[PDB]
Parts: C-alpha cells; structure tokens; sequence
C-alpha cells in the first residue's frame, strides 16, 4: 500500500491520473519523481522547467555541478539526483526529442531506467514539448516498465484520450 490517490489502474503495474506532477510530488513526496530531462540537464520548460521552478532553482544548481563533473547524459539515459522539496530522489531521464530528430526507438531505452526503482511518479516520456505521440509513449511505458509507475498527465483532454484509447 502507498499514498498515491485517485489513479486509474491500467495494468498490473501502471496507474494514471490527470494531475500536475509538481503538485502530486509536493503532496505525496514520493521516493522517486521522474524528470523529463535533456542531456545537458538544462531545465528550461515543460515538466523540467516546472519541477525546477518548484525547487527555487536548486535542481538547476545541482544539475550544473553534475554536468561540470560528468558531462552530458546519453539520449535514453538517466541519472539520480536529489528530489529537493519534491521527493527523496529525482530520476532525470532523457527521452528522445522528436523536434531534434532523435530516434523514437530510444524511447524504450529511456523507460528501461524506471525498472531500477520499485515505485515512481512520472510523466509520459517524450510527451509535451519533446514532440512524440503520447498514446505511443503510454504504450511503450506499459510494455517496458515492470516496476510500479504512477503517471501524471497534465492535460485533461489528453488524459481522457489516453484512457479511452488504451488497449
Ligand atoms: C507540468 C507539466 C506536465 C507535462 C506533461 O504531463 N506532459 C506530457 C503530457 N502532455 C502532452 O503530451 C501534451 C501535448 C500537447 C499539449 C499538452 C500536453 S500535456 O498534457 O502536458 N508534457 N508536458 C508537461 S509540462
């Protein structure tokens, strides 16, 4: 039993809710919140911009030190950093950005990072400003993630479409 509330159950391990991931993390304080990161951990917009703003830019400060030490992530890769005031940890995961021409096949590799954590609060990878089809992102999530994932979808119209079209 966990404290995630109001989710629809899609499969044995995947749950979904029309919610603002910033507000969900602030309420639940999950062990792991997933950020929709880029390889430079430049948290400018979309989910990353919102998560970072909620940390008063502390996420960006920590991320800049991480990049200065380690260099950029790989598309499809991830790193674990602090969750600041939102969660114990933040798993920064890089899904492919379609508006950069990146290989959508890398979306499965991106979701594989979730399997290293027993429970996560997450957005749909490569959705929003990353330019992929969210119905496809949900499909890849369900077919790749085996650990317990709680998906927050900001847009109510999209959530209904994802639910209604979910096979
Ligand atoms: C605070 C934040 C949550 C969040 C999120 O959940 N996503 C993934 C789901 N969405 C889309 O694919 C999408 C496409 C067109 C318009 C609106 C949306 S959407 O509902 O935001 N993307 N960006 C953000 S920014």
């Amino acid at each position: 039993v966990n404290s995630f509330s109001g989710y629809l159950k899609l499969t044995d391990n995947v749950y979904i809710k029309n919610a603002d991931i910033v507000e969900e993390a602030k309420k639940v304080k999950p062990t792991v919140v997933v950020n929709a990161a880029n390889v430079y951990l430049k948290h400018g917009g979309g989910v990353a911009g919102a998560l970072n703003k909620a940390t008063n830019n502390a996420m960006q400060v920590e991320s800049d030190d991480y990049i200065a030490t380690n260099g950029p992530l790989k598309v499809g890769g991830s790193c674990v950093l602090s969750g600041h005031n939102l969660a114990k940890h933040c798993l920064h995961v890089v899904g492919p950005n379609v508006n950069k021409g990146e290989d959508i096949q890398l979306l499965k590799s991106a979701y594989e990072n979730f399997n290293q954590h027993e429970v996560l609060l997450a957005p749909l990878l490569s959705a929003g400003i990353f330019g992929a089809d969210p119905i496809h992102s949900l499909r890849v999530c369900v077919d790749t993630v085996r650990t317990n994932v709680y998906l927050a979808v900001f847009d109510k119209n999209l959530y209904d479409k994802l639910v209604s079209s979910f096979l």
